């Protein structure tokens, strides 16, 4: 078995290895990445995303979230409010501003030590889930606007035929903007591309012990789990690596910088938070042995978790039996 420890794997494509993405994913397979849930891909030195981002600033934030923990230190929930419009150009300033930037700091782990310990007392804001690209469209290789979509991949291997479409979004983050304890819509994969500024830092459970992260979530946030037996699906639930580690848990971490991919596997639960501004991109996908995490995917059937257009057919094919309870959840 490859990659037994389950740990995070970084991977060095040629510009030729780059050319055909699904064949990629499945070396990496064959390699064992999927069992850390989250890996790394640096791309060849001769591939550029777009020539340059000097033209970004006019890009709208419609709705900003302001992102407000309750908690403990190592054990919170956030809740986004929502803020008036801003552009990008107004967004990198109020990130760089004296109340919302990064403070000085040693290195990645000082950086680290100091988010965990001081993250509940601010509130940064987030641009997140914009739809859009920041890809060139003749950037033909990892394009993450122009992959085969989810729809097809189940047309494919299933046979059946069904609405929806797979479109990428867009991500302006500050310093401890932060993405809560979750696995992808249906577990699907996630591919994310840090076009620009400062890193971002992940945290990952392997798939195999998913259930373990689910377990300690419960123990400490049991009224949540009372409302709903899937609210990790909520997206609003943060545990320290401190707090994993003293349950046990087992996970990792990796810092992402700029001009590198990360993909998270199926049911590969992850968590972390920007080092200061920066602009992210990121798209859902499927390859062939997604099918059987689909089909056994948790749903939340409360009606937090409110989600895209596209996954009601997912429901619908790979889960009937759900289906009426779950669009009782979004309806
Ligand atoms: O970058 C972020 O804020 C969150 N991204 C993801 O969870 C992802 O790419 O799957
Ligand atoms: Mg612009
Ligand atoms: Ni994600
Ligand atoms: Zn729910």
């Amino acid at each position: 078995a490859q990659n037994p420890n389950c740990n995070i794997m970084i991977f060095h494509p040629t510009k030729e290895e780059f050319n055909d993405f699904d064949k990629y994913i499945a070396y990496m397979e064959s390699q064992g990445a999927h069992r850390a849930g989250l890996a790394k891909i640096i791309p060849p030195k001769e591939w550029k995303a777009r020539e340059t981002y000097d033209n970004i600033s006019e890009i709208l934030i419609a709705t900003p979230l302001q992102q407000v923990a309750s908690g403990r230190a190592g054990v919170f929930t956030q809740y986004h409010k929502k803020k008036k419009a801003m552009t990008v150009g107004e967004y990198r300033h109020l990130a760089n501003s004296k109340k919302y930037q990064t403070p000085p700091h040693q290195n990645f782990e000082d950086l680290e030590r100091k988010y965990w310990k001081n993250r509940i007392y601010n509130s940064p804001i987030y641009g997140a889930d914009i739809s859009g690209s920041l890809f060139d469209e003749n950037t033909k290789q990892w394009n993450l606007g122009h992959l085969g979509t989810i729809q097809d991949l189940l047309e494919k291997e299933c046979g059946v035929v069904i609405e929806g479409v797979n479109t990428p979004y867009l991500y302006f983050g500050m310093w401890k903007t932060t993405f809560a304890w979750h696995t992808e819509d249906m577990d699907l994969y996630s591919i994310n591309y840090l076009h620009l500024g400062e890193p971002k830092t992940w945290y990952v459970v392997p798939p195999e012990h998913g259930q373990r992260l689910e377990r300690l979530a419960r123990e400490l946030f049991p009224g949540s789990s009372r409302g709903c037996g899937a609210f990790l699906r909520h997206k609003v639930a943060l545990i320290s690596p401190t707090v994993l580690k003293e349950n046990g848990i087992p996970f990792n971490r990796i810092t992402q910088e700029a001009g590198e991919f990360m993909v998270t596997f199926p049911y590969g639960y992850h968590a972390g938070f920007n080092h200061g501004f920066n602009c992210a991109e990121a798209i859902n996908f499927a390859t062939p042995r997604w099918i059987d995490y689909g089909k056994m995917a948790s749903q939340c059937s409360c009606g937090e978790a409110r989600v895209t257009f596209s996954m009601d057919a997912f429901v619908r094919i790979l889960q009937p039996e759900r289906y009426d309870l779950w669009k009782r959840g979004q309806d």
